[PDB]
């Protein structure tokens, strides 16, 4: 039993955006690779830049196999995100624990029955501000949203002196708020 990798529920894709002002956004959007099993998650984790060590313009992206990580996709179309906002001091601080954690969230499946509204997650490194978001696939579906954005808030650790927005990629103002 010890020589078989364990298969994860789905196949992920691992993506980098880097801003290059001399392509369109999509073309600069790269698909790293795929793994679906817990050893090749790892050993790709390992070998990639933290995020905080990106330079500013940067995202990653670990969207299930098929689901492309914009809101053109069919899967996207029609959902939103679970936005958390960091400050510039969270970039050391919070930044890379937390992005750690929303994709152990996606790879293991964490929001129950809910998981299969999960399309992906997306950590974009801004001068600005960084941001980490989950993308789930209807914003309609009120059940889905709000328990994926109170379990990630628990996961996350977050407490309720925080809030965290819902934001349709549509409108992208907060349509559900946990």
């Amino acid at each position: 039993e010890h020589y078989i990798k364990h298969p994860l529920q789905n196949r992920w894709a691992l993506w980098f955006f880097k801003n290059d002002k001399s392509k369109t956004w999509q073309a600069n959007l790269r698909l790293i690779s795929k793994f679906d099993t817990v050893e090749d998650f790892w050993a790709l984790y390992n070998h990639i830049q933290l995020s905080s060590n990106l330079m500013p313009g940067c995202d990653y992206s670990l969207f299930k196999d098929g689901i492309e990580p914009m809101w053109e996709d069919e899967k996207n179309k029609r959902g939103g995100r679970w936005l958390i906002t960091l400050n510039k001091q969270q970039r050391r601080s919070d930044l890379d624990r937390f992005w750690l954690e929303t994709l152990l969230c996606l790879i293991g499946e964490s929001f129950d029955d809910y998981s299969d509204d999960v399309c992906g997650a997306v950590v974009n490194v801004r001068a600005k501000g960084d941001k980490i978001a989950i993308w789930t696939t209807e914003c309609e579906n009120r059940d889905a949203v709000t328990h994926i954005g109170r379990v990630y808030k628990e996961r996350l650790g977050l407490p309720p002196k925080i809030v965290i927005g819902y934001q349709s990629h549509a409108d992208t103002k907060n349509r559900f708020v946990v």
